[PDB]
């Protein structure tokens, strides 16, 4: 018996009945897209962020994407996004027309470091994309600081920290614009793709409405020009279910953290995640680093524990983005991580024997 | 109790247990995306539509716009698309960067006038964008023809046309290319957004599995430039089911058709649908021309009848283009469409005596009127 990187029929086991039920409904509702199941997953899903409005999409890309243009953003435009990421945050950009500048995270957190931040910023730069990795939310005090005296937008790329507090307030609280992502494998997931956009702008929410629906807000009528990103009306009435459990997973995956945090303590060669002040992260991954990345992960491999990383390729030297990024060498820190991060099994349906487990392998291996 | 439009529960009920089943495994299989599935849909719409690859995507507009993509459509590039037919079809085109170029349709028939193409044709036009409006196809051998004597590319909007022919081969065969949407009303539909592009060309099919997903076709490898454009297991698998009945479902309609055309014979004010030579529509809308469409419709109302406009505002005169489109009176022909058109209900789950009542109500106000 493996240990699972994410069990993801342990989610739906867990609610299978409520789960069968809803999507039941939906059946029999006859209405499958822009319904009442996405008008309710939006309403909760908004307070639940402690945000005037959700609007639903396909995908944690379009959300960023939607969010990007909602706000004007596009050729000639810069967006500071993180040198250390996932590609999608760079691809909602480069989708926009828009040029993305890669910003180098903190010497101790996988986020933007704001002071870097700040020497990136042109006249041209108009927005910057933070991105609150891992379940970790970036320093948004600080980049909120510099966004307001540089007159930039932020729209967070919070597809990995769904239900985490800054300072106590929810990511995409009041006048946030957060990107969410309900990729099954996510914190908030379901059985497709789906994502969403959450603001307290209702000038933004309702271009929002508009993008994602062929910029229409009336059958046969067509304002502005728009596209196809909605979530079905299945997906969304999945995602009430499991929204409804959200916190309580949420503490789970907390819980194994603690555990990883204390058992994989003063390690030799295994570098552990630091928690931001006055942060409540949410633990979509927990990584660790170290120099003999391959030779752990073969390791626990042999030790029956499934792993993956986040990320192999750093952003900027991907094929995808040949000839128009940083030359290697140039972005060291998100270079150190992409050959350093390993992301260990968690999870609100991973055990803490199963986690314990993952701790004498990895502990095994940092003595041997 | 009314005529419904398109019943889009009776669907699910007529199949309702096959369609519970494909789901519960689907949910059990604990593979959400990019599975057996997909897999197993694309396998059988491709063959379906007698054609090597096809590659599921979100939506309808996305598999246009994958398609123009993958064909290295973009900036500086121009589409002549139909003057006269959804607005997603000129939407998919500024979606790449590119421009999209009306062109009229037949006097008659609601596909692009390969006559007027031509005249169009300028040296950053890439391809023609034929739409296969109200499940019509349009004239494939000209348009090919003019299309290969200008070095031109053909992305088929089949969206309105599963299941047709032309010639007798299936919209999609063989060397075309044509995008689909699987949409919940259209002739081909799922519980949710869904689309396809079919090809026979193997490069191109290997391009869009790769668009459609980062980029990628490997973990951890991101190759090119991509977006997020997947069609979920979920409504796959009841695609698999629904693509089972495809060709029974649209003889319905064809059907429904030859009820309206006959019992709406001889009557002078009302345009009825021609069916080109040569063509099986698969008619996902059936449609009527008429000066007064908004009395009719108002009469047909009173009546308890549904129906609905496809469409009253031509895309050039939408506020979404009209900055960059023609001017109002310069495309007569999606002019009168838009002005005259009528969609009478139409499905595979209308039945004759209801069609009828609906024939007998246009009937009488034809006559009143
Ligand atoms: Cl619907
Ligand atoms: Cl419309
Ligand atoms: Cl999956
Ligand atoms: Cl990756
Ligand atoms: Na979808």
């Amino acid at each position: 018996p493996r240990v699972p990187f994410l069990d993801l029929k342990a989610a739906y086991e867990e609610l299978r009945a409520e789960t069968d039920a809803a999507i039941a409904r939906v059946l029999d509702s006859g209405r499958y897209l822009l319904g009442p199941e996405l008008e309710g997953f939006e309403a909760e899903f908004a307070a639940y962020c402690e945000t005037d409005h959700a609007v639903g999409v396909n995908s944690g890309m379009d959300a960023l994407q939607l969010a990007l243009r909602g706000l004007g953003i596009g050729p000639g435009d810069e967006v500071i996004v993180p040198s250390h990421t996932y590609i999608a945050s760079w691809l909602a950009v480069s989708a926009t027309g828009a040029t993305p500048v890669p910003v180098e995270p903190h010497e101790d957190h996988p986020t933007l470091d704001p002071l870097l931040v700040e020497k990136a910023i042109t006249p041209r730069t108009r927005a910057l994309l933070p991105v609150h990795l891992y379940g970790h939310p970036a320093d948004m005090d600080a980049l909120r600081e510099l966004a307001d005296r540089h007159g930039l937008h932020i729209v967070e790329d919070a597809a990995q920290a769904h239900g985490a507090r800054y300072r106590g307030r929810r990511i995409g609280a009041g006048s946030s614009v957060a990107a969410f992502s309900f990729y099954p494998g996510k914190n908030l997931g379901c059985f497709g793709d789906g994502g969403a956009v959450v603001t307290g702008d209702p000038e933004l929410a309702e271009r929002l409405r508009m993008l994602r629906n062929y910029g229409s807000r009336q059958k046969y009528s067509h304002e502005t020009k728009g596209t196809n990103s909605r979530l079905d009306e299945m997906q969304a009435a999945v995602l009430r279910i499991r929204l409804a459990h959200l916190d309580s997973w949420n503490g789970r995956r907390s819980a194994l953290a603690a555990e990883y945090l204390s058992g994989l303590a003063g390690l030799p060669g295994i570098g552990l995640p630091v928690t931001a002040p006055d942060t409540d992260p949410v633990w979509h991954l927990f990584t660790v680093r170290t120099e003999r990345r391959d030779e752990l992960r073969s390791h626990l491999d042999a030790r029956g524990i499934d792993t993956l990383t986040h990320y192999p390729v750093p952003v900027h030297l991907s094929p995808a983005y040949a000839g128009e990024a940083p030359p290697e060498g140039s972005l060291p820190r998100a270079e150190s991580f992409a050959r350093q991060v390993l992301s260990l099994p968690i999870g609100p349906h991973l055990e803490r024997p199963q986690a314990l487990r993952v701790i004498d392998a990895v502990r095994e291996w940092a003595e041997r």
